[PDB]
Order: C-alpha cells, then structure tokens, then sequence
C-alpha cells in the first residue's frame, strides 16, 4: 500500500527542488555577469577623464 | 455437505489475493526504478551548468 503514494511525492518534490535549481543558477549566472559588467563601467568612470 | 463448498470459495479468494499481491509487487518495482531515475536527474539537472 504505502510503497506507492510515498513513490509518488518523492517524484514530484524532487522535481520540484530541481525546478528551483534550475531557477536559482541561472538568474546567478545573470545576476553575477551583470555585476562583472557594472564593476568594469565603475572602473572605467573612475578612470576616464 | 460444508467440508467442500467452503474448500473451493478458500481456494478462488487465495488466487484472487495472489493476483493483486503479483499486480502490487510488479507494479512498486517499476515505480520505485522511475523514482530512481527521476531522482538521478534532478541531481544531473541540479548539477549542470
């Protein structure tokens, strides 16, 4: 009886985790690329005159 | 008279038990291997980038 509907939800909220895995490395991928370029255009700023 | 009526009725109702006892052994098999793979990708999933 129980070895199935347990089955069931690990299924679906390992799915779910990878999900927000997924989510969660790729807008850091983004966010830190976003953050490189901004540190570059600082340096650039502070040194162009 | 009962010592027979009864015999066949324990025998159909221990074949019916087995059957769902073949369904349920065969069928957790399969689930708990998607469970298994699912899990494999959620890893992979989590992992790659």
């Amino acid at each position: 009886l129980a070895g199935l509907d347990t089955a069931i939800i690990l299924i679906a909220f390992i799915i779910t985790a990878a999900v927000l895995a997924y989510v969660a490395v790729n807008m850091g991928l983004f966010v830190t690329q976003k953050a490189k370029t901004t540190i570059n255009k600082g340096e650039e700023t502070a040194s162009t005159a």
